[PDB]
């Protein structure tokens, strides 16, 4: 329904002339279980993989699992129709 | 399962007291394919409109296409019974 | 498919460190309607909160959503197919 195709923050992967570094890290597992406090200020890499993990899993589920999704239950009642039409026949 | 109501960030398009512009814009591409630097800086805009598309997506997934596609199972079930059992009658 | 096997940001709901305020709160709906304008000062509560809801919100939809509607499938085109078999087989 909204009127933006979805896009996934930094789908390529690459090195950045600031850090040198990839452009997504994955935060610590302290930092997932936790987050952050006031004067914390947040590491490039770590922005950068959150917004892609939110952006790319709503994109999977958008463009691949639904799409999937109907043609197979549509698949599914088209051929227990058919099945039952061979029942049918004789 | 998630215990409260899924709100939308930025929901509103409106123009900003403090800048006189629509409160929502569409990043450039090139920082999408990338993402910030240790140098660059977020800009108010693209802050917003990352959560608010990820928010409202949320919302078309739950709140929207779950229910009717449940909906449509139900219905093709119910064609598909009922197309049978005329036969059957006959 | 995505690589990242999505985690939960901000999962632990404990105090700050430096602030006895949890961690996550739930913005303002005047904020939420809005977004954040020039010169306001973001604060660790409302980032956290806001990513807590997405990721959790993704998460359950993947892992457990999906599953039960396929089962719910399964179970409904085996229940129809077993009632016309038994039909036609008297």
């Amino acid at each position: 329904k909204p009127k933006d195709p979805i896009y996934v923050w930094a789908a390529a992967d690459v090195n950045l002339p600031g850090t040198g570094r990839p452009n997504k890290s994955k935060p610590i597992d302290d930092l997932l279980a936790k987050g952050y406090d006031k004067g914390q200020k947040p590491a490039a890499e770590e922005f950068n993989y959150i917004l892609n993990m939110s952006s790319a899993w709503v994109n999977w589920i958008v463009n691949e699992k639904f799409p999937e999704l109907e043609a197979e239950i549509a698949r599914l009642l088209a051929e227990l129709e058919n099945r039952i039409n061979q029942q049918l026949a004789v």
